[PDB]
């Protein structure tokens, strides 16, 4: 084994927080002092080589079935649930952009570490205290055409999903391509269809999404660009922003 292995006895699963397939997620205490999250799996790790403030941190692992993966605890759960919850209705464009910046900053690290996530979506972003967001869990509606058809997943197919994730943020959690089943989405997107600008969303934020959805993967911006554009959005791109009714 490796230095990531711990004894199961050192773990204390208390509350169940997630009903999942091929597993479940539990909250608990580690070494009696640390609050942790434990993901159990039912009958390799890129999470060991990756470390960043905007990626959910691995703490330890029981590699003997029952398998337990111990990670840092994110107190508000999934970004999708957070957006569709009681507070999401109060999120305005400034908090939504800042959340996008944290995800972009996590993805920039993945990018310069030369890895690919393959399933970037609000469901896989975890929220913590203080609107902290972290990427986790390293689906056609979020997958780039070349990836969903030919299995060509690169950092640039993640950039595509990042754009869809922006539509999730600016709609407060709505599903992409409303009213469309998977087959019509793939058929229309191949013919050049792109989701329009969500209501009350500035055109400059939609312009960024369209950049993420360019057919040519190399023409799509990097996460480093995306991070800087969004961190600086209200000064350099939309200095005259004014809160509207629902954003
Ligand atoms: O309050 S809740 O809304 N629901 C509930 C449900 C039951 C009791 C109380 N509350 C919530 C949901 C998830 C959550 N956190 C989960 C994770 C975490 O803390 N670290 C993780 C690392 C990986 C990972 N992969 C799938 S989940 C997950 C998590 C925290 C609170």
């Amino acid at each position: 084994k490796d230095a990531w292995e711990i004894p199961r006895e050192s773990l204390r699963l208390e509350v169940k927080l997630g009903q999942g397939c091929f597993g479940e997620v539990w909250m608990g205490t580690w070494n009696g002092t640390t609050r942790v999250a434990i993901k159990t799996l039912k009958p390799a790790q890129v999470m060991k080589k990756l470390r960043h403030e905007k990626l959910v941190q691995l703490y330890a692992v029981v590699s003997e079935e029952p398998i337990y993966i111990v990670t840092e605890y994110m107190s508000k759960g999934s970004l999708l649930d957070f957006l569709k919850g009681e507070t999401g209705k109060y999120l305005r464009l400034p908090q939504l952009v800042d959340m996008a910046a944290q995800i972009a900053s996590g993805m920039a690290y993945v990018e310069r570490m030369n890895y690919v996530h393959r399933d970037l979506r609000a469901a896989n972003i975890l929220v913590g205290e203080n609107l902290v967001c972290k990427v986790a869990d390293f689906p056609i509606k979020w997958t780039a055409p070349e990836a969903a058809l030919y299995g060509r997943f690169t950092i640039k197919s993640d950039v595509w999903s990042f754009g869809i994730l922006l539509t999730e943020l600016t709609t407060k959690g709505r599903v992409p391509y409303p009213g469309m089943v998977n087959r019509e989405v793939l058929d229309q997107v191949e013919r050049g269809y792109r989701m329009p600008c969500p209501p009350e969303c500035p055109e400059s934020l939609h312009d960024l999404m369209c950049q993420c959805w360019r057919k040519e993967p190399e023409e799509r911006p990097t996460f480093e660009y995306l991070q800087a554009f969004l961190e600086d959005y209200f000064t350099s791109t939309e200095p005259q922003y004014q809160p509207g009714e629902n954003l």
